C-alpha cells in the first residue's frame, strides 16, 4: 500500500541500490514503457507515447494522486563521487518533493562511497547539515545514509532499517 | 502523452501492446513490489510499492496534472467470455470518468479467434445500447474486436486508430 520512490538524476546508482536492498502475482501490476511511432502524413513529427499497461483494478486504483501524493516516502539519491555539487543537486528535487504533499518524508542515499574521497564525504556531510536538514520549505529528511551501493554491508543494512521504520512509522507526524 | 491500459487480469493487455509494439539506456519509471519479512516493532509482511524513477523527466511526468489529464484509454475485455465482460467495462469506464474527466476511451474486445458469432454479436449490441454517448461514461470514440495474438487487418486499424485519437487529443 504505502509508495517506496527513489529519485534523483540518472547515473547515480537508483537502480543498483535498490537492486542491493531487495537482495507475488504472475505480471507485473504496472508495466511503463515507451512507444515511438512514425507518422505517415509528414509536417508533423510525433512524439513517443507512454504507455502504462495495468495489471488489473486494484493496480489502478493505487495510482489514484491521493495515493501517489499522500502515501509515499522517498529516497533521493545522489553520487557522493561528484562532490558536494551533488548535494546541491538534490535541492530541486526536494522542492519537488514537498509540492506533491508537504509531510512527504525522505530518506537521503549518497552512493559511490567506495570511490568517493573523504574530502568530497565530509564536504557533503556538511552540506546537508548546513543546508538540507531541518529547513522549513524542505521535506522532512528523515535520516541520510553513505553507502556503496554494489554491495551488502553494515551501512546498507542499517539503511534498510531505516526503510522499514519510516515506513512502519509513517502513520505518524513528525 | 500517456496511453493507459486497463481492463481486468487475463484479459490480454500486455499481449495486445506488445502485437501493437510489434530511446533511455534505462526504463524511466520501473514499479515493482518489494515484500519484507519485518522483526522491528512487530511481525507482519511489510510490502512496499517501489516506483525507480530515472531522473527528473520521468517524475516530472507523474504530476496528478498528467496522469489524468494528457491521457487516452484501452479498455480492454475477453470477448470469448460474454457480453459479461461487456458488462464488467463499466465500472472501468466510470472509474475512468472519475479519474480523467475528458479522457477518450477506445473499447478492445480481444480472445476474436476463440469467439463466437454468438457471443460477437450480444458484445457489440450490449456496446451500442449501453456504453456509447452515455453522460456519466467517457466519450468512447472507436471500438474494436481482435486477435490480439497475431497482426492482422483489424489489428492494424486499431493502431491507425490509437495513432489518429491521440494526435487530435493534442489538438481538441
Ligand atoms: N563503484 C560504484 N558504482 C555504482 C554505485 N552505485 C551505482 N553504481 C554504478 O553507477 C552506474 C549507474 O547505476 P544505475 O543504478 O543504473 O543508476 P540510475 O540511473 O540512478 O538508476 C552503474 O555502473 C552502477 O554499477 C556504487 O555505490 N559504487
Ligand atoms: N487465443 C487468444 N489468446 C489471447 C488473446 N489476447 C491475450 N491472450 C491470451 O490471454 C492470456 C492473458 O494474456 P495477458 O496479455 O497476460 O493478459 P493481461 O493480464 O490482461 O495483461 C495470454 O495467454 C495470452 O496469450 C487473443 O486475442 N486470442
Ligand atoms: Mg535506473
Ligand atoms: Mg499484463
Amino acid at each position: 500500500r504505502m509508495k517506496l520512490m527513489i529519485v534523483g538524476n540518472t547515473g547515480s546508482g537508483k537502480t543498483t541500490l535498490l537492486q542491493q536492498l531487495m537482495k507475488q502475482s504472475a505480471t507485473v501490476g504496472i508495466d511503463v514503457k515507451d512507444w515511438p511511432i512514425q507518422i505517415r502524413d509528414k509536417r508533423k513529427r510525433d512524439l513517443v507515447l507512454n504507455v502504462w499497461d495495468f495489471a488489473g483494478h486494484e493496480e489502478f486504483y493505487s495510482t489514484h494522486p491521493h495515493f501517489m501524493t499522500q502515501r509515499a516516502l522517498y529516497l533521493a539519491v545522489y553520487d557522493l563521487s561528484k562532490g558536494q555539487a551533488e548535494v546541491d543537486a538534490m535541492k530541486p528535487w526536494l522542492f519537488n518533493i514537498k509540492a506533491r504533499a508537504s509531510s512527504s518524508p525522505v530518506i537521503l542515499v549518497g552512493t559511490h562511497l567506495d570511490v568517493s574521497d573523504e574530502a568530497q564525504r565530509a564536504a557533503c556531510m556538511s552540506k546537508i547539515t548546513k543546508e538540507l536538514l531541518n529547513k522549513r520549505g524542505f521535506p522532512a529528511i528523515r535520516d541520510y545514509h553513505f553507502v556503496n551501493a554494489t554491495e551488502e554491508s553494515d551501512a546498507l543494512a542499517k539503511l534498510r532499517k531505516t526503510i522499514i521504520n519510516e515506513s512502519l512509522n509513517f502513520k505518524i507526524r513528525d
